[PDB]
């Protein structure tokens, strides 16, 4: 019942998922402990410093950028779930209603930029240039822009819900962890939603020396088990999508 495993997480759904599985981990001889973080920097700082043994908040493209930028010696212990990202607006209820020259507000996190670009492409409002590296797409890669949309990417991910609430810009990209915590339902409230979120699975990350840690593996397996995945699916009504790999 008792090897300690300290995991840092976003409040919702991550920390709520972790709390939910504590009794299951206790049966596997692990005492799961959760530290909640409101941003996307401190959970990685905390993992490097040892304040936590693992984190659960980021997807692989974000992880790779963070590793490159900060020389973090971390590893990906496994994907757990997807959060199809939405564009939100109180004023405009469809992308097609957005006036020409409107500004779309997205966070400063460059690894989420391709996601707003794929949403606008799926909607038929933009195309990306021929021979663009789609893996690292930025606003400079836009070719067709039917509504001549402008993009503001200055704000932190944690303040995107504020921009939405204050009605800044025609629409706002909000990561689902933040949107759900503020009472938004991505599958009902978003004016446009990301369709293929597979590359943006949220992972368990650990320091490289703990790559083979058995307790981390127990956690990953419990988090992917059928009974936990069903609970996740029921709790947030499909906005949080469990993955098996
Ligand atoms: C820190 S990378 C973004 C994580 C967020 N929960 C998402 O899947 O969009």
């Amino acid at each position: 019942d008792d090897s300690v495993l300290k995991v840092g997480a976003s409040p919702v759904p991550h920390a709520e998922i972790l709390e939910h599985v504590k009794p299951l981990l206790e049966k596997e001889g692990v005492k799961l402990e959760v530290t909640t973080y409101t941003d996307y920097v401190l959970p990685n700082k905390a993992l490097e410093s040892g304040d936590i043994d693992a984190n659960y908040f980021q997807h692989v493209p974000f992880f790779n950028e963070a590793v490159k930028e900060n020389d973090y010696d971390f590893v990906n212990a496994g994907a757990i779930h997807l959060e199809p990202v939405g564009l939100y607006s109180k004023k405009y209820k469809s992308l097609q209603e957005i006036p020409d020259g409107s500004t779309i507000y997205v966070s400063s996190s460059v690894s989420d930029w391709p996601r707003v670009l794929t949403i606008l492409e799926d909607a038929g409002l933009i195309t990306l240039k021929e021979g663009v590296d789609r893996t690292t797409a930025t606003f400079d890669d836009i070719d067709k822009n039917t509504k001549k949309l402008k993009f503001n990417h200055e704000s932190d991910p944690a303040i995107m819900t504020t921009l939405y609430d204050n009605e800044e810009g025609a629409a706002v990209l909000i990561n689902s962890n933040f949107a759900v915590d503020q009472g938004l339902n991505p599958k009902k409230d978003a004016i446009a939603l990301e369709k293929e979120s597979s590359p943006y699975a949220n992972i368990i990350a650990v320091r490289k020396e703990d790559e083979n840690n058995e307790n981390v593996k127990k956690l990953v397996k419990v988090l992917r088990s059928k009974e936990v995945q069903d609970w996740i699916t029921k709790k947030w009504n499909g906005a949080i999508v469990p993955v098996n790999e």
